[PDB]
């Protein structure tokens, strides 16, 4: 039983018995020579397979599929389960990219995902069908930082026999181990926070092994003629899922990380607390500053004082309810805007998570081809600006963005 | 208007106003300020797009993805794509399970009989899939026969050609609409790098079959795309819906380390075709080889179709036949030291693999042969070594193994 | 005036007006297109150049040169004002690869280098003579712990005319700004605690702009016949010695770091102090935890109270003396080999600086081929266990050890 | 006994008995667990020295570096090297600059006259220092006729084969001891990677002038070179002293980058030299060309010695004149759309530059023609484009030249 610290250094990495290389090698290669029936009779690459053990220690799950993508990660966790003409309960409050994989490229796949309210529990329980799959959400949803009740929520899942998928790609399993709290899939954009850099495109799905499929799931407790009537469930034990989305879904599909990528992110996972921690201290002190300063309206952040989510973040996230929160300046949409274009240690860009602190007014940017109803509707006020708040000195920050508030 | 080898070494490629660097820079990044796609991916994309003569291309993460992307693009739940039976094994999968449980029907036909095709298309067909040399036959379709059945049906004509590249065969000037390749194999060339292609060719004029094309998007701001991207209207959803919904994007590393590979494409290629017939030749006359399959051979069923359509040489895969059975393949298999026994094919260095003996073992006699799969068949994809080396290789196999 | 955390994430990184990517562009590329004789009239490489104003900054130095290794930029920091026929003086207890380029290799090429013990400061000042061009001393020594008092060596180098040269690795910036002490020269190995992460061999040679360049160095104020005539005093100001090292030394020998290895090292400078801060806590609390153990004999680290450089510790090195210390079990030698053979988290190997825990025994492995009388002489007790502690949980470090101790 | 394309693809290529990976890995390590070098650049070691027929190789940062240690692992200060006078820029920078500082004089000859070596040679002399082609006059020496003067005052003969490759020169086979390249340029051929390497071929007996390989090392626990590793003495000096204190090491991504080249080396370097003539005939023949200086055009003084060395074609770098002096030279390089204007060689794509505009614009038009730069000089790398396509934009560039 080693510490956070030793697992997010240490886990998954065997010494190379050629080399005995104490760094993890890039295996740039596509294919390995064979001793060959009993390889294809029961893919991946050593490089990645570190990353893949690694992140599954951290979550405390029974192991993990590393994809190109956060979108292919989340792609592979539906399909896995969810075939034409099955459903899926989401949370409403997901990030655009996850809505239209959700709203448009999977109904045209006959997958229907049935979007809820996760802060009204009756909402998600009222939208189960014969035919629904799974329910999933963020751990801090999009764009508000919503915090749903994950136990209650798992609870209504186990009641009707679906796992619970949550995307943690906002927590990190430093912030938030979502199997500790009922979920039995976890995603992650390794893309943001997880590889801390804003250098590598990356996803990973981690399964707990706690979920025991049932007669909902055919192909994991059936025999899959891909592989000649093997049973997942019977040979991979808890692992079944896992194992199924490695053999059929990265087979077929081919959404796999690039080595170099894999390295590139242990690198990030290296330091993953300690980036962390820094990330929640720096977020939580900004909240503060911006929630007292006069040239401020509103500030949305769960760890402040009055807000819906307070007892949500103390009781999941007692660490810092992560380092994303958004605010709105006195002087409205132009304001905003000002204060973009003001900003000389913030950078302007549409992406979270990395070391660096990040700003955009989505609806002068990212949303401004909707009309106000559309973007109030999809939670984005005209004065509205989202802070990634990265690892510089508190200090800078705050003179960065007062000096633009003035 | 630039040659073939220029354009493998130039084309997709500016000079950065920046730092004015020659190479290609490296652009792993996340993320861009502002005043989808990435600029090194770009420069192989825009590269590919001219060497086949298409309007554009999108990079995927790899082979598999490319073939998903780019029937995806134009079928969805319901929909049925008509695909020849000769696939790779990771082809067939995907068409006959994972395709299928997405409620896509794909319907195999012997693309040897070009009546098969025109019986196999109905109301709800979507495209017509082939391979320029099957697996694991090497057997090559009519295109433009096949090409004439997809327009008469209002259909794009889908060429997987990983096994030719285009300084083999470009199969837009034969009538295909889309191209996909594996970039894993011989346009990489290296053995290094897993990546993935769609290129299309901006030929096709899309009809009421492929209304998400024709009509508003309400994925993408109720945007029309043969009205805002003309030509360009397939490979533009492409981008701008499936690589962002599913995200099988290809690393900028792994385009860095293709754009090596593409540099040198008509010199690896000429190499490889110029050993693989002297190789298929040599075999094809020992008297312990009882039959070699390869379309350059006199006497093969396909060799009107490579003097035709692949005159420089039909790819530099073939498989060959020892007189001992299953026995003497495994012998060949386990006596070859320069030959690497592997599952992949279109690296450099020549590879070998016994299908029957090891990714096929698990199935009966009778279940291979209906796979094309005979138990003594060894299949070499033929590197660009000393051909002197590779017979001696071979020869020397093959004198471990009995009369 | 920003600070520490801010510089290790942005200094030197300006966004390419190409593309306005967020993270620093690989410029694998030997060469560039030409606008063309007012370049050569008047290299490097644009990922390089990031790493080199970046550690420029967190030294507070005017300028950087990059090289392969900690030992090319030894190499080329004592080859940009020394040539044949010309002295060094430079403490005793040093790296063993810096002793051997000093005392063997160096000394063939005329470059007499004379070793004083670092502790006696008349030994320094005896040593000087006409021919003497500069002091080099180490932050940190080997294998000893040994804290120089930088600010009176300095006294002495400047009363002198010559530079005082600063091997800073064993600390980096986090820990001592060797320049805020008198040192006009510091020197890397990247490749240990810089880069954190033991992927990337990498060196860098930093000036301070601040030491007036004399008769002492003529190469600097007289006419450079390979520029033709170039004065390197009025055309790179205080600059001089860096443009120097780049455009003769760089030039001419070619120890130049790949662009990669930049990349690389740059990683691990983002996350700098959030490492070195950990490093420093991890081993004042394993030094403590061995020094009241019973099974050890006798601890050597700077910060326990009773050590002979305690007192230059808290002047020098207040924010903790490096991560590196040695102990010696109770047993001796057979004693020390047994905890090494028996460790299972600290790796046996003969670098430092990782974000992984380290181990030797260098009287077993490193030094074995030496006499007991030679091992003594180069600070090498027969029982002498180095450790590079790294950023695990301590607990499991504190386990680990102890284990083994038993 | 395998050929060069072969060697070039699998020499000093192992198959790691952790994962089988085909491919050669990336050990971007720093460290090594216990029971100098690094795997991966190991592999790129081996396949030079088989490629020349060495005994063995050091990789270094940069050709300068490979220079810097094959003169320092055998000369100290108050010695002698005697150098051809046509060096490349740094070459010379390094030997009359660097080198004179750390107190060893290289005598510089002109290498058109054999018996200026013989003159320059002393007690003190500790090598003799060539390149295959000379820059920038592209001047073949007399190998076997300098090699002779070597080994007849007991000394080893230095070849940089930069300009070469072992594909079309092998030093060895004509009486250097020790080879050095700038992989940087065709080795590499994809202008990626900067590198150096250092082989020794093992021929040459170690005599009374170099102490340091016949006595015993200080500076590796009183050991004798010649005793340990016997003709693989200098090699292993030169790793165990200078690459370990002076730590000019190849970073291994750079290795793994310049391995890719490697295995496409005869390829390449066939097409460069098939298109170097070609454009050096047409260039000869045009009316707005007063000289071309190439040893394969007839009545070039180096002809007869590009026959007997250099048979496959005296690399792919020369340099043209045009009647118009500076102003048309300075007009053709602002003219050019395919050949790209940087100061590098030994690119895969077609490099130009003017140097007397460019490099060499400081020193006076008498300072520049005394380091044989004339003020029309244009020097070409000629890469592997379509020669079609070359000629074509020379020619472009050509006709907005004055007559």
């Amino acid at each position: 039983k080693y510490g956070f610290d030793t697992l997010q250094l240490h886990a998954g990495q065997f010494v190379d018995r050629e080399t005995k290389s104490r760094a993890v090698p890039i295996y740039q290669t596509t294919s390995y020579i064979f001793e060959a029936a009993d390889l294809f009779a029961l893919i991946g690459n050593p490089t990645t397979d570190v990353l893949e053990k690694r992140i599954a220690a951290l979550d405390g799950g029974v192991g993990a599929v590393a994809t190109s993508s956060g979108q292919a990660a989340i792609t592979y966790a539906i399909l896995n389960i969810a075939r034409s003409g099955d459903e899926v309960v989401a949370a409403s409050t997901l990030y655009g990219g996850t809505y239209t994989l959700f709203a448009h490229t999977l109904r045209k796949l006959g997958i229907t995902v049935k979007f809820v309210n996760p802060d009204y529990l009756e909402e998600f329980e009222k939208a189960i069908t014969d035919k629904t799959k799974a329910i999933f959400v963020e751990t801090l949803g999009n764009p508000n930082i919503n915090i749903p009740d994950f136990e209650a929520i798992a609870e209504i899942a186990h009641k009707h026999g679906i796992p619970f998928i949550v995307d943690n790609t906002f927590a990190t399993p430093y912030l938030f181990r979502p199997i500790e709290h009922g979920a039995d899939i976890v995603v992650y954009s390794m893309t943001k926070f997880l590889g801390g850099h804003g250098t590598s495109i990356a996803g990973i799905v981690v399964d707990s092994g706690k979920f025991e499929w049932n007669e909902k799931f055919p192909d994991l407790i059936q025999p899959d003629p891909s592989y000649h009537g093997l049973i997942y469930t019977k040979e991979f034990g808890n692992a079944a899922y896992i194992a199924k989305l490695r053999l059929t879904l990265l087979r077929d599909i081919g959404a796999c990380l690039s080595p170099f990528n894999s390295f590139l992110v242990l690198l990030g996972v290296e330091t993953l607390s300690l980036r962390m921690q820094k990330h929640v201290d720096n977020a939580m002190k900004l909240a503060k500053f911006l929630n007292d300063h006069p040239k401020v309206e509103w500030v949305n952040y769960p760890a402040l004082e009055g807000n819906k989510y307070y007892e949500l973040y103390k009781k999941y996230l007692p660490k810092g309810p992560g380092a994303i929160f958004t605010f709105g300046p006195k002087g409205g949409y132009d304001a905003a805007k000002k204060i973009i274009n003001n900003v000389k240690l913030f950078s302007h860009l549409a992406n979270v998570g990395d070391a660096k602190s990040l700003i955009i007014h989505p609806a002068s940017t990212t949303h401004q081809q909707l009309t106000e109803e559309e973007q109030r509707a999809a939670g984005v006020l005209p004065e509205m600006i989202r802070l990634s708040v990265g690892i510089e000195d508190i200090e800078d920050l705050i003179y960065d963005i007062e000096s633009a508030l003035n």
